[PDB]
């Protein structure tokens, strides 16, 4: 019997299409959605609705908040240090999801941070799942019980080492821990630090699930079932469903002008604003390799417009090889474009998802976000399936000599490097696509939720 899930995402692009993706695929095997998004958003989301009938939008009016940005819903309309107050305005939907929630009675309602939720869902008889769309090796790392027991003892040091039974081993820098370190006290909404909020999450909800599958997130997924004693559901890698909207001929025609496998696409996702000197030495290191690329970046901190920040002289060197561009694209379309060899990727967890589907050699620069991070160290040390630019130690700069000779690398089709990580990108693309691998993901994810309301 088919089931009625709720869905309930953070206000983030990053969050809204994986959630979207996975809405799809549900709605493809016959459940019924109900998709809680803010109300103006729901118009950029609609072309990712690919069944009208089983999945229905209903809107939420996003609540003024001391220091939000009039009419902000997203993490795209705010800056990244204004969301905290994004999520007290989130906090402040309580009303409108009860309201929700005893109206349209789903069986169950996918949810990330809102740890008030699993108390209004169990007087409702309705079975609340916090539905994480980053790395279980992420929250594994951050929000174990064994690092929340230690409180505000937790130091940068003890963040450098992972976890009492962390499945895998790998090292943070010293920048990266103390940001770990720091970030986890910050108050995120409604006055609560960001670790205190999601450790409530974790502990209040009926279960868990995670994006992914057993070949990959399996070790972290068997770790957090031991450690918080509920279930930990995997739904399967979410691969990007496509869109009911044809890739702008804009981009169409001038990505097709260049060799098959000659660019180099860049893109830091849909929130951060680097500072310009690292927003230079980015542009630098792509000019410096030689090959055409498209560098999607929002202007530098205390910049309006790309043309303002760009080094002297950029534009008129780099010509129609490269474009710096500020706007929204179809990220997901041009990493499918036959011209694209390099995708250089902040590893944001969506991202991450479309490099892997696509042949595009993979170069990473984690921004400072324990996804991010925890994303890159998988992605270059474990799977090995791309190159990491060298940041220093403690500042966590990089220069453009470490851009070009990341990029250079891959690139470099007799560098035996770049011929490694290609071919451990095919053998994880080979898996992520194989035929039964999501279907099979998805007839376990679907077991186990109906078991849920059961
Ligand atoms: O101009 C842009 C920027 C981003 N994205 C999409 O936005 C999502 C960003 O998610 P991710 O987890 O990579 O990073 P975040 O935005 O959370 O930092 C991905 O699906 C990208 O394809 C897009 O379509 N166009």
């Amino acid at each position: 019997s088919s089931l009625h899930i709720a869905m309930f995402p953070w206000f983030a692009m990053g969050h809204l299409i994986p959630y979207l993706h996975l809405s799809n695929k549900l709605a493809k095997r016959g459940h019924k959605i109900s998709f809680f998004t803010p109300k103006k958003t729901q118009t950029k989301l609609e072309q990712f609705n690919l069944y009208p009938n089983l999945i229905t939008f209903y809107p939420l009016n996003v609540p003024h908040v001391d220091g939000l940005p009039f009419g902000a819903e997203t993490t795209s309309d705010v800056a990244i240090s204004l969301g905290p107050i994004l999520m007290t305005a989130m906090d402040q939907t309580q009303n409108q999801i009860e309201l929700l929630l005893t109206q349209l009675k789903p069986q169950i309602i996918f949810f990330d941070f809102v740890f008030w939720l699993p108390k209004i869902t169990q007087r409702l008889g309705i079975k609340s799942f916090l539905y994480f769309i980053i790395n279980p090796a992420t929250i594994s790392y951050t929000t174990s019980p064994p690092r929340m027991f230690e409180a505000e003892n937790l130091t940068e040091v003890d963040l450098m080492k992972p976890p009492k039974g962390y499945p895998t081993s790998f090292n943070l820098q010293s920048h990266e821990a103390k940001h770990l370190a720091s970030t986890r006290k910050i108050e995120f909404g409604s006055g609560i630090p960001f670790s205190v909020r999601s450790y409530n999450c974790l502990s209040l909800t009926d279960a868990i699930g995670f994006k992914g599958c057993r070949e990959i997130e399996g070790p972290y997924v068997d770790y957090l079932q031991e450690q918080f004693g509920k279930p930990v559901l995997l739904s399967g890698p979410v691969l990007p469903e496509q869109s009911k909207t044809a890739l702008d001929e804009k981009w169409g025609s001038w990505l097709g002008g260049f060799k098959d496998g000659s660019l180099v696409y860049c893109a830091l996702g849909s929130e951060l604003k680097l500072k310009q000197d690292q927003f230079h030495e980015l542009l630098l290191g792509l000019e410096l390799t030689g090959f055409p690329f498209l560098a999607i970046l929002k202007p530098p901190v205390g910049f309006e417009t790309i043309e303002d920040a760009l080094p002297e002289g950029f534009k008129e060197r780099v010509k129609e090889k490269g474009i710096v561009h500020s706007g929204w694209i179809q990220q997901q379309l041009i990493l499918e474009h036959p011209s694209v060899g390099c995708f250089v990727t902040h590893c944001g967890a969506g991202s991450i998802t479309e490099g892997l589907v696509n042949n595009c050699q993979m170069v990473l620069l984690p921004q400072l976000n324990g996804d991010y991070i925890i994303n890159a160290r998988i992605m270059g040390r474990h799977l090995k399936v791309g190159v990491e630019v060298k940041k220093g130690e403690e500042d966590g700069l990089f220069t453009k000599e470490s851009v070009y000779e990341a990029v250079k690398i891959v690139m470099d089709d007799e560098n035996e490097i770049g011929r490694e990580v290609r071919s451990n990108h095919t053998k994880v693309r080979n898996l992520l696509l194989r035929h039964d691998l999501e279907s099979s993901c998805l007839d376990t994810f679907c077991e186990k939720l109906q078991e849920l309301v059961s």
